């Protein structure tokens, strides 16, 4: 196949893992930093984490995510 993009199914599934994890009641009670650090360690990118957060009803900018990861 002509590789025009990256495997979006892989990205989509990573975001899926994040959205499910972020929407966890107990995780809703943990700090944002803990959420972000864990998702990153799950193989997600900052952009993907930013999206997953917005998916769970937490609109974070990419700047926040990179900041929290640094």
């Amino acid at each position: 196949k002509p590789e025009v993009e990256h495997t979006h199914s892989e990205r989509e599934k990573r975001v899926s893992n994040a959205v499910e994890f972020l929407l966890d009641s107990r995780v809703r009670r943990t700090p944002t930093s803990s959420k972000v650090h864990f998702l990153k360690s799950k193989g997600l990118s900052a952009e993907e984490i930013c999206e997953a957060f917005t998916k769970v009803g937490q609109p974070k900018t990419l700047n926040e995510i990179k900041r929290i990861l640094s």
